[PDB]
């Protein structure tokens, strides 16, 4: 009975990811207040709301396009934080948590 296109399956993966308690620093774009130097360092930013918007508008043509962006979200965090802070710990935890679901996405 349940029928979901690739983009809707991507949206639900992102929803699962966002609902994790430690996903909070990735739900929306980084604010100037929290990190005024952020966009001087991260030249290809992304976040859950951006990817959810892309998914809802059925903009992912392939799974690779989304998986590169989702990996980039975790990579950006770890680069900005120089592989340190609580954010690197969350990034590692969440990537390992969501990677099994990423394998199930059907094109």
């Amino acid at each position: 009975k349940v029928d979901l296109s690739m983009n809707d399956q991507i949206w639900q993966l992102l929803d699962t990811l966002s609902r994790h308690e430690n996903a909070w620093p990735f739900r929306k774009p980084v604010s100037i207040g929290e990190a005024s130097d952020y966009y001087e360092i991260i030249k290809e930013p992304t976040d859950i709301q951006t990817m959810k918007r892309k998914a809802k508008n059925k903009e992912y043509k392939t799974l690779s396009e989304f998986s590169s962006e989702l990996k980039r979200m975790f990579d950006n965090c770890r680069f900005y934080n120089a592989k340190n802070t609580i954010y690197t710990k969350y990034a590692n935890q969440l990537e390992a948590f969501i990677w099994p679901m990423l394998q199930t996405i059907q094109e």
